[PDB]
């Protein structure tokens, strides 16, 4: 597209409407961008002797980025609700995005007054890592995405990105990245920028939670035909009876001893915390206590790991550490908030496929019993991957990650986002932006010297992303009622998801996903 | 259909027939069904107080079903001989049921006489779960099934099913079933019943057993041109001579030494069994010695767990505890019978794939070894998966399962009924069938409280399966004479596979599936 | 559903009793026949549907009908001694017309019982026909109406004949399955 | 559980025909269906009586019933930002399943049930 | 409508005319 000065590049697209086999999710937000590293690439890196685990090798560069990996970025709460009360399941299908209205403004600071105005001959860039050639850094949880509310501005993040590293020293298989070698579209106001993308094949996500259990399959009625030895010695006690072996037929009375078909999920235990500040031991161990990998001969704390249940039943208040993805509140402190401050989500739907995370896996054997040897059980804490295994993964929230950049290795398992989601082997591309350098007052005489004293100057617009959403319709025939998510009809403060008396929007509580039954 | 009084709605039809490519089996049986539950559906749960890893809560139906999967059902003691004896593999293709001839009788106690009589103007109500909506409760190894003997009537089963609970209550998000909110199709007698149902793509079952071995793949003749390490210390010991690093070059001496491609199947140690009853350890320990695993906080015991091989060569006397199904003989009670009452299924074909049920799985490194430090082993009782592990499944008997409803997850790995057999996406729905309630002799004063007066009735008829069956042929160079199934043909007291002096069908012993050989 | 026989096969003229109640009195009949009803929503929404309906629409109504009896069977009882013997009388009949010109007293949405059951399993009674009229006290006026089900075109049913009827829902505006979130 | 329609009556004049107890009023509502045994007499004697037939065979019917209705729906068009209140069942850990068959086999419906719980302006 | 800077997108319509029959306003403000 291209036009002039006095005419808007592009319109507010925001609405969203339902076609019943599907949703169409329109969003557009205002952005700022600054001028980032000062027009430079620099050369970031781990202080000299500052931290271990914690060492790292990479760069920070001039431009900005587009990021929306946030299903609040798209859907409205009252949308989220119709959506989770309503489809055994869904998932993304196709993208728009759209960038317009345009607006360069620069700055002068002359004395003690800063003043600001159009610099219409001025451009900014943008350029869509399609080819997968720039390092992937969305699919981190970062922060910088849309806002949830459709009136707040955002400002356009900061584009940096990490290398292979040996400490604070990087090694000669390391990579530098210059995004000037990328061919970029430079736009002044009253051009746009326009770009389609369509989702890969990628499996509904499970917006159902199971009526039935794994253990609980059979029928309660009627005796299985096969046998199960549950008794070694304990015969007719009294005379003569040391032991015999003796078999039972399974029914509805042995019913946690019956035959099975199928297991549970993977599992790798995490420390059990409580919310109550005074059930948990008096030592600081949310790193010497805590599961954790490590690679290259470095600890990385394993934050969320496989899908596992948050607490069992009639309990409803001991997490895990870290065993689940944990919201902060509108207005909290970056740096050790309080327990008040923060949203912990729970993971009570998949009892039914999953091991509780702080609990055990089960038995195992670990000996040759005989009259000279007792039997010996041994606690397993850690169970790989077994034939026969089924589970569920995680669950997606209105503020939790939308989707994840599957790594291009050799060999992938249950290829799916651990923080949750739909794994892409070719996900959104990185759409980049920055304003181009504009050379402030150049000397009469020449100089070889590099150019440092540039017009200071900052960007702004409208953006706009569009998604289309396949949605699984429900056909279950549970007679009674299912439970479904709903507001406090009572006398209320504030109203749930909604600004206060300043003008702040804030997101009350995280928005499970699972609330419609479906059996096994 | 639709036809008459005095005119049959079928005809029996029970052959099986080969096409050297294929083998379709026809199976005709005479069935009976009562009225379950007094017309009534009724809540049923966990005593108040009875047992722990034993709770429950689900439903009793008014409603009966069909089973037949069992082997036995569609096979001949002869058929499945032929049938293991010459394939490679097996699978299921197509299926057709049939219901017909039914006769519904109503009983009357008048004085200290039953009365039995025909209700000609009654009708029997019969649906197929065909969207998967009511819980699959078959695959689960219930008793029910259709008589392995043709001659022989049965009883058709009563409808029951479990759902979610937490203890011996229930949650919100439980779903409650009603059948009769199910189209179904009534007939009256001369009327029939027809289904067609056809199979996914299942791979073939291993009617095969490999006469090669994982560890024995290589050539006994040539050398490896591969080292490895042998020698750490041990040298020309005498005079100065400490330690020292030394390779050797592997070679058919050096056997189980040498470079190797691939690993054996997953593991999950059982604990050992022996046949006699005073090899063992004079306690009871076949809870809190077996392997189990937990969910929800809720022990269930972990049958038949991944395939493992029951014992090593030269035993043939200990069997894993309960690491393989065991039958139970004809007329046995389901409570503590003898071990002279049972059939231990015995998996020593899979040896050459597959850890030992009972022995550990290998060797693993956990330390630092040193000058200062004496190396370390663990014995690993516990094996998740591995990137070139290679196992094959159990077996299947002529009395076992044959398929498996794999459940509706988020994830599964290696999809096979644990119990054995062809795992099904959609596997051959419920059929159910019911007698319609007839009111008995109501009041000549209206009456708003629930109908609980009926006639007392119970039908009878046949009902017809036919299954078709694909074939994978052997095609093997084995010079050689390979194993056959075959009776004995020494001079016998009973018949193997025969109805005795008072006409009651047994099977001696259970059926493996490999007895040919093909190589890795 | 099941049906005895009403008012020994007999219309009878009932009324209110000698002085037993003032703004209670009244005249009518009773008749040997008796009817369907299912003016119940549970009658036709489970417990579920009724959820997604609720939660779901702005506002519903009614469209079209389709009503169907069939399976018959009429069992004739005999007390011979002391015990109760029922049995299939095959070449009996039964009697089903619906009032469509409206020409009949209609007594249905008054909240009255004998509806369909609201769990599918269970098993009613039909209720029974009765039919009120212009009354002075205890006492009839002359313009009083009888009506007579006999004088009424039927069709009669043997055990394997069934009944069939349409019906079309005529323009009624939708329930309000909202609630104003302002306030007049 | 409430009634689903009524027979606005045949009158001069109506204002709001609204049935008062809730639901469709109708000036044609679906119509009523009769049903009845036919009687069938007892042994008849051999002499002729002019006399009123009341000797009959005791005899009662029953069968089955279907009935299907189509519904008209409105759907929803709402701009409302946040949720808005549904109807649920109770998570909770519970006793009896709400709308279910209890130990011995009686259907029950706890709670009555409203239709009004989106919201729309004025 | 899509024009310039310095082109005006609109004029001032105010006034009104009466058709006997009808009768149209024009109404136009700042
Ligand atoms: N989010 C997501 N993306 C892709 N696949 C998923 C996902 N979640 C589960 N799976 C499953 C579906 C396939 O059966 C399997 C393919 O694994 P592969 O390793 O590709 O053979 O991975
Ligand atoms: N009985 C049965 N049914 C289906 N598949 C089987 C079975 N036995 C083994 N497999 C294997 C065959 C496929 O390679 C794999 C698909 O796993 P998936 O998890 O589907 O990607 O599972
Ligand atoms: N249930 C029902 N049926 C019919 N009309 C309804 C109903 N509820 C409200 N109304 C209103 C709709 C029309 O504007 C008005 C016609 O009244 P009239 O007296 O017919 O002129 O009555």
């Amino acid at each position: 597209g291209a036009d002039g000065v006095g005419n808007s590049s592009g319109n507010w697209h925001c609405d969203s409407q339902w076609l019943g086999d599907r949703v169409i999710t329109t969003s557009t937000r205002t952005w700022a961008l600054p001028t980032y590293n000062n027009h430079l690439y620099k050369q970031i890196s781990s202080q000299s002797g500052a931290s271990n685990d914690n060492h790292y090798f990479g760069y920070s560069t001039p431009w900005g980025y587009f990021d929306f990996n946030r299903f609040h970025c798209h859907f409205s709460p009252r949308d989220w609700q119709r959506l989770i009360n309503n489809n055994w399941g869904f998932r993304p299908k196709k993208l728009s995005f759209k960038l317009f209205n345009i607006q360069v403004k620069e700055v002068t600071q002359n004395d003690g007054t800063t003043t600001i105005a159009n610099n219409l001959t001025s451009t900014v860039q943008v350029f869509t890592d399609s080819e997968y050639q720039l390092p992937y850094v969305l699919g981190s949880a970062h922060q910088g995405c849309l806002p949830p509310f459709p009136a707040d501005v955002f400002m356009v993040p900061q584009y940096g990105y990490l290398t292979l590293n040996n400490g604070s020293q990087a090694v000669g298989r390391s990579s530098f990245y210059c995004l000037e070698y990328f061919p970029s579209q430079m736009l002044r106001t009253g051009n746009n920028f326009q770009f389609s993308y369509t989702f890969e094949d990628v499996p509904f996500h499970s917006s159902y939670a199971h009526s039935q259990s794994l253990d609980r399959l059979m029928n309660p009625l009627i005796d299985q035909y096969l046998y199960y030895l549950n008794r070694t010695q304990g015969t007719t006690s009294g005379t003569t009876n040391q032991s015999r072996l003796l078999f039972s037929q399974a029914g509805p009375q042995s019913m946690s001893l019956q035959a099975r078909n199928w297991l549970p999920g993977p599992c790798y235990r995490q420390q059990r915390l409580s919310k109550t500040a005074n059930d948990n031991n008096n030592s600081n161990f949310p790193w010497t206590a805590a599961s954790k990998y490590h690679l290259n001969g470095r600890d990385s704390l394993v934050n969320p790991g496989p899908a596992m249940a948050s607490h069992k039943d009639d309990e409803e208040k001991f997490f895990p550490m870290h065993g689940n993805l944990i919201f902060g509140k509108e207005g909290t402190t970056a740096s050790n908030a309080e327990l008040d401050n923060v949203m912990i989500t729970d993971e009570e739907e998949i009892r039914t496929t999953n091991p509780v995370a702080t609990e055990q896996y089960g038995t195992v054997a670990n000996n040759l019993q005989s009259s000279n040897t007792a039997p010996t059980t041994r606690t397993v804490n850690d169970q790989g991957a077994l034939p026969g295994m089924v589970w569920q993964d995680r669950d997606v929230y209105l503020q939790g990650p939308i989707w994840a950049k599957i790594p291009h290795t050799d060999g992938h398992f249950h290829p799916s986002p651990l923080m949750g989601g739909f794994g892409l082997k070719h996900p959104p591309p990185q759409i980049m932006i920055k304003n181009t350098p504009v050379p402030a007052n150049p000397p009469t005489t020449f100089s070889p010297a590099k150019f440092a004293s540039f017009i200071t100057q900052y960007s702004t617009g409208q953006v706009s992303v569009e998604i289309e959403w396949e949605l699984q319709k429900e056909n279950s025939k549970r007679w009674n009622p299912e439970i479904q998510y709903t507001s406090n009809y009572n006398k209320s403060v504030n109203v749930d998801f909604t600004v206060d008396t300043n003008g702040v929007y804030s997101e009350p509580r995280p928005i499970g996903t699972r609330y419609l039954t479906r059996n096994l």
